[PDB]
């Protein structure tokens, strides 16, 4: 018994954190094999920020400029290139500590793991949202770029997220582990609007399912919708309309708690007409849009 926002153990990636320095800038990397990882703007002096020519800025730049080190092992850089807005640095050494990974591009609504890290030392770890605008609300200090999002499948970690900046909104944008931005951002210091966020519809329900399996059940009601006289709902508050596939995901909670989806639909319908009045649903005054139904499901079975 219990609900909490839960991050996935990060012993796997602390150990391929690693300090990247050039120039005076230093940030974060990923060592996995013989390759480190890391934002293409480590390259960049405070001048170059607001209107950098990286083609030009790289070209400039020598294997020696770069500074890799590990703990107080230091790595050899012997090749470099850039992948969109990351860098690739080729090194001497393969990580011993390399897990099974992989890279993922997440969607819209998805959960993963940040590990939060300065000068490549790991300092804490939490679990977020890549917003439907394509931003999360994290927490970062300058000096946390290159810090990374993840998810573990039984063994294989999903490397998803990597930290570029934070928008003059204290929102932050970054990019897959290929180099592309999540959402329409660029690494350059302007002016940039992110989209207007919507609440995560799909995750909210997963989280009413959460609160029912949990003992609070205040909020259950006879009354019942479509989706389509559901969703006309939905967009008055700026919710994510509900397809069939979603639908599709809830089946299990559903079946667990014998509460069909609909049914959820039409109790939160109610809430958001009327809200919560000084009630909570496991102890939060607001609807909680950062599980998915994997989490929940995986929290409330005990999935390792
Ligand atoms: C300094 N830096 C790194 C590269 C990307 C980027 C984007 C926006 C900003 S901002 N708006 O906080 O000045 C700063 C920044």
């Amino acid at each position: 018994s219990g609900f909490r926002k839960m991050a996935f153990p990060s012993g796997k990636v602390e150990g391929c954190m690693v300090q990247v320095t050039c120039g005076t800038t230093t940030l974060n990397g990923l060592w996995l094999d013989d390759v480190v990882y890391c934002p293409r703007h480590v390259i960049c002096t405070s001048e170059d920020m607001l209107n950098p020519n990286y083609e030009d800025l790289l070209i400039r730049k020598s294997n020696h400029n770069f500074l890799v080190q590990a703990g107080n092992v230091q790595l050899r850089v012997i090749g470099h290139s850039m992948q969109n807005c990351v860098l690739k640095l080729k090194v001497d050494t393969a990580n011993p500590k390399t897990p099974k990974y992989k890279f993922v591009r997440i969607q819209p609504g998805q959960t993963f793991s940040v590990l939060a890290c300065y000068n490549g030392s790991p300092s804490g770890v939490y679990q977020c949202a890549m917003r439907p605008n394509f931003t999360i609300k994290g927490s970062f200090l300058n000096g946390s770029c290159g810090s990374v999002g993840f998810n573990i499948d039984y063994d294989c970690v999903s490397f998803c997220y990597m930290h570029h900046m934070e928008l003059p909104t204290g929102v932050h944008a970054g990019t897959d582990l290929e180099g592309n931005f999540y959402g329409p951002f660029v690494d350059r210091q302007t002016a940039q609007a992110a989209g207007t966020d919507t609440t995560i519809t799909v995750n909210v329900l997963a989280w009413l399912y959460a609160a029912v399996i949990n003992g609070d059940r205040w909020f259950l009601n006879r009354f019942t919708t479509t989706l389509n006289d559901f969703n006309l709902v939905a967009m008055k508050y700026n919710y994510e309309p509900l397809t069939q596939d979603h639908v599709d995901i809830l089946g299990p909670l559903s079946a667990q708690t014998g509460i069909a989806v609909l049914d959820m639909c039409a109790s939160l319908k109610e809430l958001l007409q009327n809200g919560m009045n000084g009630r909570t649903i496991l102890g939060s005054a607001l609807l909680e849009d950062e599980f998915t139904p994997f989490d929940v499901v995986r929290q409330c079975s005990g999935v390792t």
